[PDB]
């Protein structure tokens, strides 16, 4: 399990980017489960929408990134600050999204993904984003690790 | 239950202040268990601390008096959202808070509030705020619902 | 219908705000077939903060959502013409994004260019596709279908 | 030194935007008392919420201008002005008793804390005291915070 | 009225946060002149930019403070203290000048607004005058507006 | 010394930072002498929360300011050429604006590009002065002077 702390050290992603709270779960290689909490809280909120709060989908597959981002890196290298500094994490496609459920404030948006399949730098990852045990959203991401500026 | 949108039509608490997100339990004149997430895509961490991410005490106390003002305005005039709308509340005392754990991004911060006492406007109330079934913090607090 | 359109039109069609609208204005308009619209990128907006510290690169998602924003004001004129009563009735609600694919990165001082077209609507339902554009050049291109829905 | 202005707040206490609300210290004996203030603006990002259309500064957030109050008075009294020393520390909430409010702060209050130590062992601070406007007392507050190497 | 507060610069100004940079009005004297101030606190979003580690008030948002007493000065002259007119009106400045800034403004400071009418021709109010910090002239400015019908 | 710098070279340069920091791109740069450089306006930046609900105008203060950074960066680059360690240690302080006129608002979608040529100069001293413009046309006009100073 890793904390805001961990994730902090390892994502280059900050406020209000930073879309992931916890990681509960994580197989090298194979996949991950985290969170983020959805809170009022939020600025997001203020825009989408007024008077009616939905977490922007986008959003939560830039969660679903992220997550995938710290699979793919922690399978590789681990725990390793000084390595996460000098790496990039690119993400060049997206697909197969579906948004089923609107997350609001009040949810534990927590993050379902495994490595569909991974050569060199090159890493698949899908899976789903769900409350309370129900897919709310679903979606598949490549992503390209490289040495950074 | 009361979900967000029944908070914003009860309590006049808006961005950044308004940190109740859902309502598990109400029973009026007794008492009310609701919560809020708390993650780290919130303002208050960029100076609370940096690197240290720890969600303020004293937001911790804002929370359980925002949810004992729900209990009141809805114990008061029930689930009426046009009364609502004319008042705002004042902070009177706060009396014997603890703080025992740290609450952080991740948390969900549980609040249980019961009346002490009230009358009138003026309520009185206290409790704890609970983490993964833990008390993190414990509190007594005396609010003024106004015109 | 007029074929250009700027924020004060676009506050009232759409229902996104601050900081979530990102579409600035809209420079040509084809009921049912196209629209190209663009959003400018500068440095002093929050999403900078933290996408990233000292590399200050517009979120990719953000590039699909200003995509879809563009899509779903096609979508909604497309249908009543420019009527912010009807339009405050409404909200477009994504359902699916798919083939997204990023190409260049897109930084302050950009002028994010979004070229969407009608693949296919029917009633409510509208599938459109496209890309996102920066001096001429593709910088993501994306598909979605979205749901003309009901505000309440 | 009695007076000591943001830039040396920045370098004592860890709270930073949108969190430090202490603006200038006025006067501070070693071990005893402080008294420093924060100037209320409408310009300020927790009145968007607190309320729409009635800025009134939340009663939580004069508690915790007299904690940093106390905070800078802790620090200095235990390392003098060390901002090597202070960069890497951290300040915890322990209890509040006693607070009170007895009129509303708004925009144009030049609000004044007046915080005197009541007791304090190692890194354990109470203090207490009250937050003032125009030379009347609007709160009243008792708190215990600890002073903490950040690990 | 002589003095306004927070709650009446609301209804008279259009400007709101971050953009309202007036907190209260003290002094008013119909076609002559204006005493306001805006309260400077570390608590706000600019000094997140402007700059790191030493907040210093922008210079360009003081004469905007100016702008606005101003514009208030312009606008009760005319009609009072009247909302619902308010609201049909803009105050669109069209020139400044000779805008000379000898003091920074930092956190804690009280920034005092003194604008006076230097001539008044139709919709065109040309207003001057300095922006000072217990009782010392901090800048000075002269500005020239239009009142015309708000669209 | 080059002509052209983009954000990340900003960044380095002057001291500004989120959300004072509005010059997003430098296009043309001739060591003391004229620089040309822009800040792309967008709906998605907090002032226009408050500048005004419902007509997002861009602070004419601000157009100043954006000129006065442009004309640091001229300073800067014109005193040290480009050396983040020596601007690293530096502010910049207004010291007088003059002859500022307004002639046509801002909005979201604008590109407003800032002119400006150096009047006078001596050591941190600079007098700059020029126009903001937006496709061409004269927006606003202004003369300035600033003085870069250690932060001490
Ligand atoms: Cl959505
Ligand atoms: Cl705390
Ligand atoms: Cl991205
Ligand atoms: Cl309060
Ligand atoms: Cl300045
Ligand atoms: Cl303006």
């Amino acid at each position: 399990q890793f904390f805001i702390e961990h994730i902090l050290q390892i994502l280059p992603h900050r406020y209000p980017m930073l879309l992931v709270d916890r990681i509960t779960e994580l197989q090298a290689n194979q996949k991950i489960v985290a969170y983020k909490n959805i809170t009022f809280n939020e600025d997001v909120f203020n825009g989408h929408f007024p008077n009616k709060p939905i977490f922007p989908g986008v959003l939560i597959v830039e969660g679903m990134a992220q997550s995938g981002g710290f699979l793919a890196f922690t399978s590789l290298w681990g725990f390793d600050p000084e390595i996460a500094k000098t790496k990039i994490v690119y993400f060049m496609t997206i697909d197969k999204v579906k948004f089923r459920i609107p997350v609001t404030p009040g949810d534990r948006l927590e993050y379902h993904l495994e490595v569909l399949k991974h050569k060199g730098m090159i890493w698949q990852v899908g899976g789903t984003a769900q409350v309370d045990g129900k897919v709310v959203a679903e979606a598949e991401l490549k992503a390209m690790i490289a040495e950074r500026e």
